[PDB]
């Protein structure tokens, strides 16, 4: 056995060596004490971890049996609520309180802006994400459909000046609405200068200053013909680049080359739903990337240095060139044979992630041969928790890891995903359980939709997938999340965050509708690319999030009844063509994701749906699709033959979109491990714990790896 014995643990050699040779050096942590602590923590906390998972199962069975023993319809919310209280699912709401989290960076406590999520196993994506703190607006407008590709303005192989003018004019309007001139418009500016520490913009027939001179933040170059002008609005920086001999500047009335936005303020390096990591070799690749990110030396293309500026008065100052980094550990469910005990049982992956990503994170608190958290914190997102006891356990785990790492208590801060029903309905108690550690709450609406379907599996058939985004339960869930955060003092102390935009090509749609999120008081929301970060940043220049949160203080906009409104489909409701479309749509989504998961170990993939729209699919959207079909199969909406036919229908189409080093599924379907994984996720969906996809995915990916080795 390629394994190392430490107490009761047998550690995969590749992981043991990585930690000893790469992660421990520079921490001043004694290697023997670390591994002894690994062993101690795993032995102490595994039972409670397991008890919690059994409790999920106890609760789900009592709820299953509750729906089964009643034909009365539609519902007796009074009865259902009393039952949830009786069985300990719905707990008493504690008294009001204010969080006490301290030692947090300004990007979290203060700044409102985009938050980018990226798979940590892909080093190149992770580098671009960390560098996405600044992004070119002209590139993002020219490259996407925010400037429509109408007649004459489409993208070709070389610069289309008609299109670029549209981009320039779009950016002038943005500047006008964000940093207004005293009189006149940026559209007519001819140049910029600094005089007596003030920004002076030259118009055709006069000159003007800023309506708020305080929005002038700095410049580069000679004051009397600068190379760039730096502005701030709503805590976010805008940089106007001036270069008339550049390609775009030659055509511009003021020589303006580009407009740079402070874009992804923070970034979440993901070990969970956007990655596939089923053994020690996978986790080591992830850990190694997370290590180079914190040491500053990851290269695939390198990390950016900080940005240098001249203050208005004349001094020098610096701005961060990198996004402040979070890490998303896996949650409490899965184990991983990267470590096994003497009976051969796998160790809980979440316990491992806290020990190892926390150890690695120490490097980001010290100088890189230039830092992540200047205030001494480690920022871990914790997903897929169910209720305050599960939150308390995470807090205890962090305490024990801090002790093993020699770290001050409460160094390891937690971003609470609100993406499971038992957390939503006890949200205040969950925040209280982490009152000294919590740095955000975030509505992970995709996982939350999966948990909604699974929890009420037995109640009846659910509405279609596309219908879910506007059901009553989800809008109350969204508002109740903001209310609980604001009520716990998150304003000025912690982030209130919302959901991912998954239509990577529908960027005009994103600019037009994602504005709802800061309008609802969210200080941050999730984007999947640096491009999307730059464009989403526009919404924080239009909406004053701090003032919005102020106006919501004390309001109570969601009742417990509304939260508990199950998304049951009404009588009739669907025609045959609509039932067929939803089945086809779900099967292709599942197939396209799973085939790259199982075969190539890619945890996030662009997959076109039945309407040919490109969706960024990850494990959460997979949880929704499989659970929805499982629920339809369970209540007689469709038959097992419909599932099989739809899967066999869509598989050749997926094979075409991948034709790469790719193994087709058709025509020998039952010989493709990926195809059988898709089938299994639907047919066993109702039996997976809380509808989770990781058991089946991890098993099938390991099965595939084993075949590829003989
Ligand atoms: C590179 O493209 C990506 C990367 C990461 C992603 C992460 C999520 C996600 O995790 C959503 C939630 O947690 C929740 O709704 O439950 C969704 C789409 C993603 C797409
Ligand atoms: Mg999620
Ligand atoms: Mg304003």
């Amino acid at each position: 056995t390629d394994r190392v014995s430490v107490g009761n643990l047998r550690i995969a050699r590749v992981l043991y060596d990585f930690v000893n040779n790469e992660a421990l050096p520079g921490t001043d942590i004694d290697p023997d004490s670390f591994w002894a602590g690994v062993d101690k923590v795993v032995a102490d906390l595994t039972p409670q971890n397991q008890a919690l998972l059994n409790a999920r199962d106890e609760l789900q069975a009592q709820i299953d049996k509750w729906h089964r023993r009643r034909v009365i319809e539609p519902i007796d919310m009074d009865a259902y609520r009393q039952f949830l209280t009786e069985i300990g699912y719905l707990l008493p709401e504690p008294d009001d309180f204010t969080i006490t989290t301290s030692g947090v960076d300004a990007e979290i406590t203060t700044t409102a802006g985009p938050q980018l999520v990226v798979p940590v196993l892909n080093a190149r994506f992770a580098l671009n994400a960390a560098n996405a703190r600044w992004g070119s607006l002209y590139d993002a407008l020219y490259g996407t459909d925010v400037i429509p590709e109408t007649d004459g303005a489409e993208k070709g192989p070389t610069y289309n000046k008609v299109r670029g003018d549209k981009v320039i004019a779009y950016a002038r309007k943005f500047l006008d609405d964000s940093v207004p001139l005293s009189s006149g418009s940026f559209g007519d500016a001819t140049g910029f200068t600094v005089q007596d520490g003030q920004l002076v913009v030259a118009l055709p027939d006069k000159s003007t200053g800023l309506a708020n001179p305080g929005q002038f933040a700095g410049y580069t170059g000679a004051a009397e013909s600068p190379t760039s002008v730096l502005l701030i609005n709503h805590g976010l920086h805008i940089e106007i680049l001036i270069d008339p001999e550049s390609q775009v500047g030659t055509t511009d009335r003021a020589g303006v080359k580009d407009v740079i936005l402070e874009s992804a303020i923070t970034t979440i390096m993901d070990f969970e739903d956007s990655v596939a990591a089923v053994d020690a070799a996978d986790k080591v690749l992830g850990y190694r990337n997370w290590l180079g990110l914190n040491k500053g030396d990851l290269a695939a293309r390198v990390l950016n240095r900080d940005r240098n500026y001249t203050a208005p008065g004349g001094g020098q100052f610096t701005l961060p060139g990198r996004s402040l980094m979070f890490v998303r550990n896996v949650g409490h469910l899965m184990t991983n044979d990267a470590i096994v005990d003497t009976d051969g049982s796998e160790v809980f992956e979440g316990i491992m992630d806290a020990l190892f990503t926390g150890l690695i994170a120490i490097h980001g608190l010290k100088a890189s041969d230039l830092i992540n958290s200047r205030t001494g914190s480690i920022y871990i997102v914790k997903p897929k928790m169910h209720g305050p006891a599960e939150v308390a356990f995470t807090c205890e785990l962090f305490s024990r890891v801090e002790d093993v790492l020699g770290l001050p208590q409460n160094t390891m801060k937690i971003g609470i995903m609100d993406e499971e029903r038992r957390t939503t309905v006890n949200l205040k108690a969950c925040i209280k359980a982490a009152a000294d550690r919590v740095v955000f709450i975030n509505t992970g609406f995709l996982d939350r939709t999966g948990d909604e379907i699974h929890t009420s599996m037995e109640a009846g058939p659910m509405v279609r997938k596309g219908t879910m985004k506007s059901q009553p339960w989800i809008l109350a869930y969204e508002d109740h999340n903001v209310d609980a955060g604001l009520a716990a003092g998150f304003s000025g102390r912690a982030q209130v965050g919302k959901g991912m935009w998954t239509m990577t090509e529908l960027m005009a749609d994103m600019v037009e509708t994602k504005i709802a999120q800061p309008r609802a008081g969210a200080s941050t929301a999730w984007v999947p690319s640096p491009t999307a970060a730059t464009l989403h940043a526009l919404h924080y220049h239009q909406v004053d999030v701090a003032a919005v949160q102020q106006g919501l203080a004390g309001k109570r906009r969601a009742t417990i009844e509304q939260l508990l409104t199950i998304p049951l489909a009404k009588e009739l409701a669907w025609a045959p063509d609509e039932i067929r479309e939803e089945v086809d749509n779900n099967c292709q989504s599942i197939l396209g994701y799973v085939v790259r998961w199982v075969d190539q170990g890619v945890g996030a993939s662009k997959v076109p749906d039945i309407h040919d729209v490109a969706l960024m699919e990850d494990r959460a959207t997979l949880r929704i699709s499989s659970q929805l079909l499982a629920n339809w199969l369970r209540h007689g909406v469709i038959t097992s033959a419909d599932v099989r036919a739809s899967l066999e229908r869509m598989a050749p189409l997926v094979d075409r979109q991948n034709a790469v080093a790719y193994r087709p599924m058709a025509p020998n379907f039952d010989d493709s491990i990926a195809f059988l994984a898709a089938q299994e996720l639907i047919l066993s969906g109702a039996q997976q714990p809380n509808g989770y996809t990781e058991p089946i995915l991890h098993r099938r990916r390991r099965e595939f790896k084993a075949r590829a080795a003989e």
